[PDB]
């Protein structure tokens, strides 16, 4: 599913265990993402799902849930 694909991208990048990759988990505060990690995650989500995440929207992506909910409104699943 889209959800699992997103979680896998996050696990690959951060080396965090999937049990912690929940919808309300903050990339920075909960998953330990540093500034480079967040830039790389956004880049990865864009390339994987063939969409763009403009800077203004990227700044508003703080949790795993934000990414999933946003993507579900941009792709079919
Ligand atoms: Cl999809
Ligand atoms: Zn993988
Ligand atoms: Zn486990
Ligand atoms: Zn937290
Ligand atoms: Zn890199
Ligand atoms: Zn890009
Ligand atoms: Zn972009
Ligand atoms: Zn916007």
């Amino acid at each position: 599913s889209l959800e699992e694909r997103v979680k896998e991208i996050i696990a690959e990048q951060l080396g965090v265990e999937k049990e912690k990759i929940t919808p309300e988990a903050k990339f920075v505060e909960d998953l330990g993402a540093d500034s480079l990690d967040v830039v790389e995650l956004i880049m990865a989500f864009e390339e994987e799902f063939g969409i763009e995440i403009p800077d203004e929207d990227a700044e508003k992506i703080q949790t795993v849930g934000d990414v999933i909910n946003y993507l579900k409104e941009k792709v079919g699943g």
